[PDB]
């Protein structure tokens, strides 16, 4: 395998078992503690909130320190993060079936889950921002890097579609921990893969800085495209979002059945992004290729919206499609985004300013879960979908602005 096969082919094992995981936990939680879908929130928020307070500090380590440290850590700290995990998702289990009720012991177990989740959160950012940020574009050829990421999308897109059917097949919590098997066992052939291109190759040279402040990261002319991808991830607007789905259901009274196909075609809608988006970009270049399915997002769900606003069920398919649609728009300019982060961001300021990309879109999604958390009612979701399509074309807005380079 030439190193660009050895990249993906590491991606796609690790993130069969990162999703695969990912999509047990919120089922094991309830598993655990019936009923109580506050416990599943409160974990995915303690995770969030954790990733967020430690992303600046993480992102001045990968720039000071060397490669083969940064790749090191990065999937170690996860493999022991999801180990941990998995020890005290057993004894919290075990707790619970041999009587246990809440407790100081009970919390302190779920705290050292939740903190394990920290950990793996954590280690995975710092891997992703590590292989797709600095390992890809310093191996891979500036123009061969759209062909590149179009495949790590497709390994995105792939396992994602993957992951409750390998959930499914292997799943009382058994199921987890032969996921949580098959998680570890997926980290450690990209560890060793990464390993052995670093030492054998010019990645060993790299000046770093010695040795919070955010100030010069949000200075920097790149935070503005950052802020054009951050503002997609305000949206209510998506294939898989909770509360589009319960609107569906209870407003538009769609059958249970639609809405899942719906959910389904999502993936799909995203695979032809990596087909549309490259066409472009060899035809028109990046930043034109970008701007077309940013707008194409813009478009789409302008259309959507008004069909959402007359609220008849005779535009409710038009709506759907629309959404399906700007899917393509989305991950086009997702995959667009992301190339210009690899190829405008400086070598020594890879950790900070990526980092800078990993904190503003986790600070969406924070914001998109308190909205979701304050405006739970579907009556209500009216709001949550005018403000969805401002955040789009305020997007489409500051990156026209900043793609004036
Ligand atoms: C229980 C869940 C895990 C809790 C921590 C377990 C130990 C973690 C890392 C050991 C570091 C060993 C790596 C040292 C270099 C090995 C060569
Ligand atoms: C540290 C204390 C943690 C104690 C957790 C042990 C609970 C446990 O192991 O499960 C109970 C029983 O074995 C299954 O029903
Ligand atoms: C520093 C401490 C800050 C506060 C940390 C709060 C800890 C929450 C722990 C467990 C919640 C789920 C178990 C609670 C009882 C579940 C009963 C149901 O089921
Ligand atoms: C596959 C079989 C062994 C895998 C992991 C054992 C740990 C060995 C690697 C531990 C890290 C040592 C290292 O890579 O130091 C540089
Ligand atoms: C399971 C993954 C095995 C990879 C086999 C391989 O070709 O490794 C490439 C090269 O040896 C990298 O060190
Ligand atoms: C078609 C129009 C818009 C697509 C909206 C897709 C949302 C899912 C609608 C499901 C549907 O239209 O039924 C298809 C049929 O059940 C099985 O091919
Ligand atoms: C059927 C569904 C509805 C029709 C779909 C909308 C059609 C095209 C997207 C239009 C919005 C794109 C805005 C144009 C982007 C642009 O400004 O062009 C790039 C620039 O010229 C070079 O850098
Ligand atoms: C379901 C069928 C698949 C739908 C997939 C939609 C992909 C549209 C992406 C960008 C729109 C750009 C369209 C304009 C491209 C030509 C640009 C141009 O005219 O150059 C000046
Ligand atoms: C704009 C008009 C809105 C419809 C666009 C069609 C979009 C997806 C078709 C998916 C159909 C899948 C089979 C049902
Ligand atoms: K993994």
């Amino acid at each position: 395998l030439r190193i660009e096969t050895q990249l993906l082919l590491g991606r796609l094992l690790t993130r069969s078992g990162d999703q695969a995981w990912d999509f047990v936990v919120p089922f094991a939680l309830l598993v655990i503690f019936p009923g109580k879908l506050q416990v599943a929130a409160f974990y995915y928020l303690i995770v969030k909130i954790g990733t967020f307070l430690l992303t600046p500090s993480s992102g001045k380590w990968i720039d000071t320190h060397p490669r083969i440290q940064v790749v090191k850590w990065g999937v170690w700290l996860q493999f022991f993060a999801i180990l941990a995990g998995m020890v005290f998702f057993g004894m919290l289990d075990g707790l619970v079936r041999a009587g246990g009720r809440e407790s100081w012991l009970l919390s302190v177990l779920f705290i050292a889950l939740a903190l394990s989740g920290v950990m793996a959160s954590l280690g995975s950012q710092i891997t992703d921002i590590s292989v797709g940020n600095d390992l890809a574009p310093s191996l891979v050829a500036p123009e061969k890097l759209t062909h590149f990421n179009s495949w790590l999308r497709r390994i995105d897109l792939a396992t994602e579609v993957g992951a409750p059917i390998l959930a499914g097949a292997l799943f009382p919590l058994a199921g987890l921990f032969l996921i949580g098997l098959w998680n570890l066992v997926s980290f450690v052939p990209e560890y060793f893969l990464l390993r052995n291109v670093i030492q054998r190759s010019g990645l060993k040279i790299k000046v770093l800085t010695e040795a919070i402040n955010l100030r010069g990261s949000f200075s920097d002319p790149i935070f503005w495209l950052i802020l054009s991808y951050a503002l997609l991830w305000l949206s209510v607007l998506s294939p898989h979002g909770v509360l589009l789905a319960a609107y569906l259901k209870d407003e538009m009274r769609l059958p249970e059945t639609e809405i899942g196909l719906f959910r389904g075609l999502g993936a799909v809608f995203g695979l032809i992004s990596t087909v549309s988006f490259p066409y472009l970009v060899r035809r028109l270049g990046l930043i034109s290729s970008s701007r077309w399915h940013l707008g194409f997002q813009g478009v789409t769900l302008g259309i959507a919206v008004t069909a959402f606003a007359m609220g008849s069920t005779a535009s409710v398919y038009v709506f759907l499609g629309c959404i399906l649609l700007s899917r393509v728009g989305l991950y086009g300019f997702s995959n667009g985004e992301f190339e210009l982060r690899q190829r405008l961001i400086p070598e020594g300021r890879r950790g900070e300013l990526n980092s800078l990309s990993s904190l503003t879109t986790t600070s969406a999604t924070l914001i998109l879960f308190s909205a979701g958390s304050l405006l739970p009612q579907t009556e209500d979701f009216k709001y949550l979908v005018y403000v969805s399509l401002a955040a789009v074309l305020l997007a489409n807005v500051v990156f026209i602005k900043w793609s004036s380079r």
